């Protein structure tokens, strides 16, 4: 319980009391404090600390090297390192759990992590502590990746260690070096393709809430690994797909332009050469439609998107799906004897053409443009649209009330006046479009006020804000594009899951170090050469 | 003073204008083919040709276009919706995009333009 | 060749070994190492160093004032400065 669950040790250690623990364990102190206190539970709503059920966890989350050394090297009761807590976190899991993203916390967390690992190595050198799982199912790496901790991930993937006595547990196995040049082999064991949660699979298919989802792909091996995959086997496939889609749109446009016009919908087939080509075109178009619909359904049913990330983490997918939906509705109408299918087909064709921009992500300098237009169709344009709509509606209803038409005559309808003011907005309007009014002064004053407030004031305001936003978000757009490219590389490699997988495996099977057991360390390493002129050691 | 101007116009005829031209061309072609499909001309009459409609949309772009240039269509709602969507996406969104990017590029490359002129 | 053309001096100096060269040239050390090793060739694709065929070049490209002074002011075999490479 809260204070019936807190053993002497928890609150004991809490106040940095070495002497007290000395005594308490000299006589004997239990090291299995099942503190589930609402204060000390995982519950985030409760203001407290999830240092960990076990007391070693409490010593660790706090900057106490002495106690973390002592509790484990104390003559007896060296609390079992593989101590699954309520949620399952081992000591390292808790250490990752507490870590924040501030620099000082980076120092603290990484520094401790290393030392605890080496102590565990010495203690019982058969337990692979970094693979122990948690309730949800996640290794320490998986957690650092999902929750989002730049520092911890950086350390683990660049975890270079020394003191050969036991150095198997490292990442950056250095190789031949000759002057200012030096090779280097990374590990890439649980990064690319294996387990149930790879690092490069939880950094991309992750919600937008995770902090710096788009900044963790610059660590060290991830970046070059993705680019090596791209330059080798995910370049030709993407271009061929682009070609196929561009051909499909052309066939659809050809089928649409030559639509027969004579009679109500279901149209019989002639026996001319052209009429067969038309039917073929129609069949291909509907096939494309069904394909896209099923793709959308699968996407939505497997990677469940939330209501907020619906339009923040999936924009291309939604548009693909909606285009497919319009196509299918057109088809269902066309067979029901209704000539309203032209509208659905037209909308489908327009959106299909505008959807080519999904392929700009293969080229560096246009993906940025596409992402920028995305951001400012969700950031800057909506607000301006709303305010301008209020202005237009107000002035249009005013003028329509003023107009008389008791005699360019049917200008009473609100629609006509609204259209005239919009025409004012697009630089074609007329300042004397009607004369039926009864007071010229009021009409001119309203028109001039509208022109001042919308044409000259709001539009230049929008230009100013767009300039400011651009100068703010150039870099953010770049990063978003990088993440988008990573998404597509993963998707393309997966899509051939059934076709082939062997060739789709980066790295090379190297063997550099050895294990304390006395065996080899067969690891899939990947070279990254470097040159330095100041280290010189 | 003027060599810098010439070099700047070169840089932005090889950097900024090409991309905008491509994207705008995609938009124009898509909406023009959509509208041309919608049009009927089963009765300002020979508006079936793709060329005439493309020219009309470009006229929209240069601030002279007309929002009721033809009446042969069969559904007014669809025609107006397409025209308004085009106007929102090209006239008000992309052009001010290009203004913003041109300003940013100028602020970035004043010095580069000077150096290129010296060379 | 790569390691057959690599003379004792090249790898010798490489590790900042004064004493060693002292001895090696005290008895005598050739200063005409024709190291054309793919690693040590002008080839940029090969990750290595083009410090230069002769070993004085190796001493020079690396921050070794001592050896560049020595190899030329050593009692004998002051490697011909005008030593055209490959
Ligand atoms: C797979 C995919 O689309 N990727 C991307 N598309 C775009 C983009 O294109 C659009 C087009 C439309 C649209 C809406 C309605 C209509 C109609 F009038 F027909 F109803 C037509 C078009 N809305 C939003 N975006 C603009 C900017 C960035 C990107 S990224
Ligand atoms: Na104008």
């Amino acid at each position: 319980s809260y204070y019936k669950g807190q053993t002497a040790l928890h609150i004991a250690i809490e106040r940095r009391n070495m002497t007290l623990v000395t005594l308490l364990v000299e006589n004997g102190a239990d090291v299995q404090a099942a503190a589930n206190g609402d204060f000390f539970k995982k519950t985030k709503g409760r203001p407290g600390f999830y240092f960990g059920e076990l007391p070693l966890s409490l010593a660790a989350c706090t900057n106490q090297l002495a106690i973390v050394k002592f509790l484990l090297q104390n003559s007896w009761q060296p609390a079992d390192i593989s101590a699954r807590d309520s949620v399952g976190n081992t000591v390292l899991h808790a250490l990752v759990e507490v870590a924040d993203n501030t620099v000082d916390n980076t120092k603290f967390v990484t520094s401790m992590y290393n030392e605890i690992l080496i102590l565990g190595a010495k203690l019982h050198p058969t337990l692979k502590l970094e693979e122990i799982t948690n309730r949800k199912g996640l290794t320490p790496l998986a957690l650092a990746a999902s929750s989002g901790k730049i520092g911890v991930l950086a350390y683990i993937l660049q975890r270079e260690i020394h003191e050969p006595e036991c150095r198997h547990l490292s990442r950056k196995f250095t190789e031949w070096a000759y002057g200012p040049v030096h090779s280097s082999l990374y590990d890439l064991s649980c990064i690319d393709t294996c387990e149930k949660n790879s690092v490069l699979e939880v950094i991309a298919y992750s919600s937008s809430e995770t902090p710096n989802r788009h900044d963790m792909l610059l660590v060290e091996p991830l970046n070059r690994l993705l680019q090596d995959k791209w330059d080798r086997f995910v370049k030709r496939i993407f271009y061929f797909n682009f070609f196929v889609y561009c051909l499909y749109m052309i066939i659809f446009t050809a089928a649409a332009y030559y639509r027969p016009v004579e009679g109500l919908p279901p149209y019989k087939l002639k026996n001319t050469v052209g009429d067969y080509f038309r039917v073929t075109g129609e069949i291909l178009s509907v096939s494309g439609g069904v394909y896209f619909f099923f793709r959308g359904i699968q996407y939505f049913l497997q990677r469940r998107p939330s209501l907020k990330s619906l339009f923040v983490d999936s924009y291309s997918e939604i548009l693909f799906f909606v285009q497919s939906l319009f196509m299918l509705v057109s088809v269902v109408l066309y067979f029901s004897q209704r000539k309203e299918y032209v509208a659905s087909m037209v909308f489908s064709l327009a959106m299909g053409w505008t959807n080519m921009l999904y392929y700009t992500r293969g080229f560096q300098q246009m993906g940025i443009y596409a992402v920028m237009i995305e951001k400012m169709i969700l950031r800057d344009l909506c607000r301006f649209m709303f305010v301008y709509l209020v202005f237009l509606f107000g002035f249009s209803t005013a003028v329509v009330t003023l107009i008389e038409d008791g005699k360019g005559n049917s200008y009473n309808s609100l629609y006509s006046t609204c259209l005239e003011l919009f025409k004012f907005t697009i630089g074609m309007g007329d300042l004397e479009f009607t004369e039926n009014y009864d007071f010229k002064a009021v009409f001119i004053i309203l028109l001039l006020a509208y022109v001042i407030l919308t044409y000259i004031l709001l539009l230049n305001m929008l230009i100013a804000l767009m300039g400011e936003t651009v100068n703010k978000i150039a870099q953010e757009s770049k990063n978003i594009w990088k993440l988008q490219r990573a998404i597509t590389i993963l998707d393309t490699e997966k899509s051939f899951l059934k076709c082939m997988r062997k060739a789709f495996r980066s790295g090379k099977l190297l063997q550099v170090g050895f294990t304390p057991d006395g065996k080899d360390d067969y690891r899939w390493c990947f070279r990254v050469d470097e040159v330095n002129w100041t280290t010189w050691n």
